[PDB]
């Protein structure tokens, strides 16, 4: 009177689970580019309202055939949240208004999943990154935001463009806050282990021949042209996402620049957090890479970082 | 006085290239499964809007240090969809207004890329299917549409819940019409060889204990439980074209139930394309495997084929 | 005066772990190929070799670079195996002189890692799976020996070269023992859910056109034929090795047919480990698929069943 | 009275087809490393032994099933070899004594062939890369051998385990002959983009705290240290290939470092294959950086180019 009784003979937990909080055009950008890498093996949605949840669930467990994954589960509530690898929140709505949001859902991350690393995909990063170690209580190590991760990879297929290498190939970076502010550091930006700041001096300036400063300009202008054309970028940032969550999950060590406390390097007493090169694995964040700077490079990220604190001193938490 | 003339002396044509029709909900949901799993070497985008087709692109080509594709290429004109090895028709806005559509875009496919397989995405899938071998003069085997292969995936997924396991385990089809209409051959499914048609003779029938008959009543009711709920459903369909895109470009020769003309088997005289699983390879459909069907089930497929055809009649091409 | 002390500020355990257990032609089959899925976040590598063992290491890290695995470890001492979420047992040099070295090897595989998974590879495999069930202490879901997994892999790709078609679209199965005493279960064979038993009667049986049954009997030969060119076979069981730690590791709950015991069903009180169709998972075996067979080839099962427990009853442990 | 005409209505070429030469233990490597990343649509196995050439390919195709490859065929004529888009060829048995081979199989290669990227994994491989250059009448961009790819592997391995980080991260190259002789060239050296070299000038040395140029030491004493213990290496080389099949075949246009005619750079007149960091793409190479260099560091690829020509003046072609 069964199939199951009769076909299947009995001889659980979570293993990688992630869960990414928000089904919105980038909360689902990322489940499905995290879902695209088999990274998870259980996938756990999480967002305010009832049905498009319920909604964004089943059309990507209709699609479990063509998927690594096993268990893709989605609920308003954060029991479905339990046991998370890594928390990928791109829970967005200003700051203190986002830290409206992340007081109704960041200790509600942290009670179900208490060893989660806090990846957080929404912006503004950098203070959302601080407003969800405030009030999570995770080691400075364990709440990262995406930062100048997508900086770095729009840094780099722009640099490679205008070689017609392919981007991985191009090694150039961005750190510091997420607007105009961005420091693309251009002492490390090379191909092939050929510096170009060396052979061009003309780089990182106001002139150059191609005036190789409008790269940073465009990484900083493409992001927002990707926002006017079709209203806002989701790819971009959910492919960077599941590369992240994948050096986490995989324990890669690999290096991404992320958001993380800058307290007690390139002179910041305060609790900022900023994005530089950092070594992600399994633990969470691993470590920082120094960074040399130019005199200039060092007073962008102390100026940007008061930039933050000079309004991240009024959070209410 | 250039990076490019110093850095990189010189020692082309798409090869696997692939194009996406539409970018929208479900032709952005095929193209990121495509590029995710690294299928294309490049992508080609066409859709009739100017502004976010440009920024479809860029938010894809910023991802481009995490994708596998080098060149992603998007403009109105069908210039960039030259030398494509699959079209991806998602372009959809009720058939002979598709057909207006199709009359507009798919003898442009055809101009630059004669080779093409075109594999029709978009709803009415089947008589879409029709429309595209009509007018762009393709053989048989070149222009087939996703038809049930995704209802074949979401019902596997359904099959395999009810029984635990993973739905590339529980292997069951569904063949015919896209609405109510389709055929779930029962008398195929089974998990690991071992047929449940065989052992409960009460499925595929008006009742049974867990009336197993709600799992093809759930199969196509989830399909608009998902349209309901958020609008529309697209990474189910789009995985299951990355799927399909991967068995041709990938050359795999796996069998997939897709949309060809059905004209001389399940006694059927009309030019119809109805859902069979077929034999997928880098030529075009290779093949279709026949399936026995009770006589009940070559009714459905008969009848629901006179459906598309009684429709079908009337095509101003 | 240190690159690391100034170029990285910090801010372990094995998460996927999965321990190889010998270098030998099939034991390092396995671990290319583990590592060529990136399964294992570390691959912990142990046999009784001093030197090779700490080649194929050596010769595994240089290729690092090109894996998505870590830290690849390996030690005569089974340190190194601590914390295994599975360790593929290859080690073998006549079953109790097998039982030589798994008294050797499988206690200290335990002692380092109790919630190891053990999958045992080696020859024979349905018999070195009770002994290492035997000696470990483990449940008997967390000890499994690979079995006609590849027999069924070899059975699909003979099954599919007769009819062109793709190896993952043929199903058909391979229970028992792992001789000529196999089960190629041909109730289940078919192909897009079409049975072929139920076309062509003359399968499973003495004589038929094609003598479907020389597929079966080309199933057994073919492992002894590629035994006998090149010497043993590997990379076809290292795959198979690989497609299991992925249902482990990633939790698929998929159906491979592995030595379990079958103590219980049919009709066998004795306690042997003989290839069933078994959902796998992260916890160890979750089930068995329940095979429908003729009273011949439960037959197979039971008779084939004695002939390893009448030389399973003298094994001294 | 088939199932194959009753089963399947039918509704070819080589695609990505890749041909490796050799089934020797590196020939093997190449082999499970290029199927195990699905690149290749037909994988073509030639070697001048009868049986275990076809107990590879059988071993092969009985993991036809784990995949994503379709037709793997072996035989000792070239018609397998037939419309290879890569040639990776692994034969060797001290040049003019592999000179022998290459004028025996290279023709083969290219009479089926003629669009084939050829690339040379055969130490020695500079030399040999000009053997297959000189005898093949390929254009200079489409014959390369592996060259200092795999040093370059190795060098960031380790590279990265005295930094912790991951492989991918730390960026150094290795250019010139495959001896003692190759250039490590330390400018380009750095992780996260920060130079090592930049704040620690004691690398590229004699002496210093590590003694970086150990590392370089390493390098190329680990080729050997892996040849010693398991007797030659495979798995870094074959991975190494595989990653190479892998940026001409996705068409990636990635740098890497490959033998390449050095002929009006760096003060060479002669026609000689020198390891260059180049960039590969489907139609061969591309390109080539252009690498900044020591005048200590073109010293050793231009003497390091005639110790190859001294020898490479004798060839008898």
């Amino acid at each position: 009177a069964t199939l199951k009784e009769k076909l299947i003979t009995p001889v659980t937990v979570p293993s990688n689970k992630i869960t990414v909080v928000g089904v919105g055009q980038v909360g689902m950008a990322c489940a499905i580019s995290i879902l695209g890498k088999g990274l998870c093996d259980e996938l756990a949605l999480v967002d305010v309202l009832e049905d498009k949840l319920k909604g964004e669930m089943m059309d990507l467990q209709h699609g479990s055939l063509f998927l690594q994954t096993h268990k893709i589960v989605a609920d308003k509530d954060y029991a479905v949240t339990a046991n998370s690898k890594i928390v990928v929140v791109t829970a967005g709505v200003l700051v203190q208004r986002n830290v409206n949001v992340f007081k109704f859902i960041i200790p509600q991350i942290v009670k179900y999943s208490p060893n989660c690393t806090i990846l957080v995909v929404s912006n503004p990063v950098d203070i959302l990154t601080y407003v969800t170690w405030k009030l999570s209580g995770l080691p400075k190590h364990r709440v990262i935001g995406s930062g100048c991760n997508l900086d770095t990879a729009r840094f780099r297929y722009l640099m490679a463009e205008r070689l017609g290498i392919h981007p991985t190939s191009c090694h150039g970076w961005i750190l510091g806050e997420h607007g105009d502010s961005s420091v693309a550091v251009w002492s490390g930006v090379n191909v092939a282990g050929v510096s170009l700041q060396e052979l061009n001096p003309a780089m990182g300036t106001d002139k150059d021949s191609e005036n190789w400063k409008e790269v940073h300009k465009q990484v900083v202008e493409s992001a927002y042209e990707v926002i006017r054309l079709k209203g806002y970028t989701n790819w971009a940032i959910g492919l960077s996402v599941a590369e992240l969550c994948e050096t986490m999950l995989k324990n890669l060590y690999r290096v991404h620049s992320v958001s993380t406390l800058v307290k007690g390097t390139y002179g910041i007493e305060n609790d900022v957090f900023l994005s530089l090169p950092c070594v992600l694995s399994a633990s969470g964040l691993t470590s920082v890479i120094n960074q040399k700077l130019k005199d200039d490079e060092v007073a962008q990220l102390k100026k940007s970082a008061d930039t933050l604190w000079s309004i991240q001193k009024d959070l209410k938490d």
